[PDB]
């Protein structure tokens, strides 16, 4: 009976859509864009999106979203079966969101819906950024997946967190983060031919003048 | 075995002590700043405190390492034992991290280190912790711990945040949180109250100097 409360243009919710298509989840998709609105804040406390309604209630942040859906769900396993591998894949799940995914997210205002940012938010994106990249490059594996040999959720926060990185790396802050990193270059295009990314891709593009004109309202 | 990387005036490094003294399980304490230094890169791939080390080797952040020590150590169970209630917990956690203590960490500079923060930043931090605290107060239970009637990893990153994001508002940005948050002021309290408090503050006390000289080089 789950449901996934979101956007399909959200890359965060494309991450969990992604785990539920891979582990052959059955699950219903909620157009929801989350906010401040008080009727919002009572689906995701905080006004964030993704969010997963279970028979329990619903659940925000796609991190939580994951852990819970890997340990209740069956379909294909997303962690090594061991407790510190999977520690691992977790440590370089939160580098990559904390790291890369919400410092380049500073910037999303100018590099995809053409409104500046201040100056000192974009040396700060910068400095975060570059630190970012050094620490996944430094702890990733990319064997080829970030964590190892195997996909593992991990490789769902890379793949759909470094793609927009780079994009705001190239077209605010003059730098090509991939550009010097084959490891994870390879990976992007590797998960590029997920079997379920065609889905994911027309999904959002099929989404995107609504997500557009919900902008320009409000 | 296990040794805990860190320093005792890490609002982070204090999280999992508190959480190892709490389930009884016998550790080493080692003292590690982090940073952008090549061998302190090593340790921690994003130079932050704490880590975790292992028979395996080291695990950084926070929240990792407590998972990771919830789910290998003996003792008193930090998260209840249904998976809803566990990532309810998990939810919880997080949502204190990056939408109450990542906000207040912008202004650290200025509450604690004697460095002005740019307005821009400040009211920054304003609307964000405006909005953290709002979030916990309408997420969290307070019965009277954050996740319900016990425990658990949340009273943690509660008990280690909301203390300094506090501070913050009082001295920089003309705002006491707590205020008006009773629930959450009485359960500062009772975290006060454990008896592993004294010596996680004792330590951070004597600490202190040692943390000082380093930053000043
Ligand atoms: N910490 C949240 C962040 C997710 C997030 O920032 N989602 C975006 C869409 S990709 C969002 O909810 N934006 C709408 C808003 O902030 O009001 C998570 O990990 O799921
Ligand atoms: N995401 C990290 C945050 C750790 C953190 O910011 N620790 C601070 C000390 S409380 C630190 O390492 N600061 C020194 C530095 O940034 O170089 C975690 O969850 O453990």
């Amino acid at each position: 009976s789950l449901k996934l409360y979101g956007f399909s243009v959200s890359n965060y919710y494309n991450m969990v859509k992604l785990a539920l298509l891979e582990k052959g989840l059955t699950f219903e998709e909620v157009t929801f864009y989350g906010g401040q609105a008080p009727q919002a804040l009572e689906v995701s406390p905080r006004g964030k999106v993704p969010v997963l309604e279970t028979e329990h209630g619903f659940l925000s942040e796609t991190s939580v979203i994951l852990d819970y859906i890997e340990q209740t769900q069956g379909g294909k396993a997303l962690l090594p079966a061991d407790p510190f591998g999977q520690a691992k894949v977790r440590e370089l799940l939160k580098e990559i969101e904390l790291y890369i995914e919400l410092p380049a997210r500073t910037c999303y205002a100018e590099s995809f819906f053409g409104m500046s940012v201040e100056p000192l938010i974009k040396e700060k994106a910068r400095a975060d950024l570059l630190a970012g990249f050094a620490t996944l490059k430094r702890n990733g594996r990319f064997a080829p997946y970030v964590a190892g040999e195997q996909l593992t959720l991990a490789d769902l926060m890379f793949c759909f967190s470094v793609d927009l990185a780079n994009a705001v790396g190239k077209k605010v802050l003059n730098i090509d983060f991939l550009a010097d990193f084959p490891q994870a270059k390879a990976l992007l295009q590797l998960m590029g031919e997920n079997p379920h990314m065609p889905r994911i891709l027309a999904d959002k593009e099929a989404s995107m003048p609504a997500f557009m004109e919900m902008i320009r309202s409000g």
